[PDB]
């Protein structure tokens, strides 16, 4: 019933790849898991779901892609991951890396700078920056990188075993 | 006055970059760390010092470079590492991969392909086999990669803070 790990990440980047399989993996564990969708998420999810599922997940995973910035949605919840880690140290944020250089992550260059060009037309400076320093905080985390040689199978169930683990 | 962090690294690689960084910023916490060089160790450390180290830490810094495997003295070190944290799964290891993809460290492919062709002129499968299982159980958990764009000393201080944060919670 209640929340236990909440995933947040980029609809079309992974929705069906590696996401996917880390979702199906925790359920073999029983791990009650939320899919923050980007895109998919009903209204009557907001609260329900969502906000109970942010508030008590003690493990977040962002599953960070190269489209992860160009969503204002996948921003606004880092941020807030973020803000919830720091208020209860406990919680513990699990970041993937999935096919970006972390480098690009920490600094939001390469494939991030053209997303933060685009929100800095509509977003005052404090945004921008909340938004930039919540990706340089979790793009400086340990967590696995996904590239293209990866068997994702193997990650997921690599990422869901550590899970289960320190749940006990 | 036990050591608390144990550093794995190939010295030709590391010893002036990333792995001589974290080893300062750790030294700024005053966290009691054993630098495991494989080149530059000396008899009497090997029972008061390596074997006290890799016994005492609790946490195990495998900087794993292109060269790492090229070493036996590495591979040893990780096999044993991966060894005492499965026998005492309170001790954790905190993998960087500096400058290599960890889908390379986790299969031994690309640079690691012909350093295991060539200890497998003198070592037989079982050995081998034990060092690659080591490779793919560490590049397998969570941990940090750098790349020619990295500021390393930024990360050097991430992972002594995360370091501090686990010796003292405990
Ligand atoms: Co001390």
């Amino acid at each position: 019933v209640e929340y236990e790990v909440f995933l947040s990440f980029r609809g079309p980047d992974t929705r069906e790849q590696f996401t996917d399989f880390l979702y199906q993996s925790l359920r073999r564990y029983k791990i009650h898991t939320f899919r923050d969708d980007d895109e998919l998420l009903k209204g009557k999810e907001i609260g329900p779901n969502l906000l109970r599922a942010i508030d008590q997940s003690k493990i977040y995973v962002p599953i960070i892609s190269s489209g992860y910035a160009d969503s204002k949605w996948c921003l606004m919840e880092l941020a807030e991951i973020v803000r919830r880690q720091e208020e209860d140290p406990r919680r513990i944020i699990l970041p993937i890396f999935y096919m970006v250089d972390p480098s690009d992550v920490r600094h939001q260059t390469g494939c991030y700078k053209k997303a933060f060009r685009k929100h800095a037309n509509k977003f005052d400076g404090q945004t921008i920056q909340n938004w930039k320093d919540a990706l340089k905080k979790v793009g400086d985390l340990k967590g696995w990188h996904i590239g293209k040689n990866d068997k994702q199978g193997a990650i997921a169930d690599k990422v869901s075993a550590d899970i289960w683990s320190h749940i006990s």
